[PDB]
């Protein structure tokens, strides 16, 4: 640059494009970290939850086998009479 | 319960009622801590964000005041006639 004024002015217009830039990018990084932490906190939830739900379905098919062993040994030892 | 068959049956209604109880309550807890983890991941993203936004607005007024300071200086050294 010839004019040390037009110079300083560009040195600063440039200086504020770096500003606008590193800001725009940080802004993106965070947005993209939050996105990932949230998808991973919700996949940790979905995990434990499908285990809790499994534990129960097995809990109740047990309770289930048995309820029907009762109803059978009853119905059986009772047609032994009629 | 006089009837022993009726007894086995009640013993089971009672067991299935705790299957449901502890399941629904396990469920209720996992959901409670999802709320809590997500709430705080996202309320510390904002804490981190506003700190870049802040950091930028200060950078930018810094520049703005270098600019202004350099323009007026030109304007003054150049404050005459003919």
């Amino acid at each position: 640059f010839n004019d040390p004024f037009l110079h300083e002015l560009e040195k600063l217009r440039r200086e504020s494009e770096n500003s606008k830039k590193t800001f725009e990018e940080k802004k993106s990084i965070l947005k993209a970290e939050l996105e990932r932490k949230m998808a991973e906190v919700q996949a940790e939830f979905r995990r434990k939850f499908h285990e809790v739900e499994a534990e129960h379905n097995t809990r109740t098919t047990k309770i289930e086998k048995d309820k029907n062993l009762v109803i059978m040994n009853k119905l059986l030892a009772n047609a032994f009479l009629s």
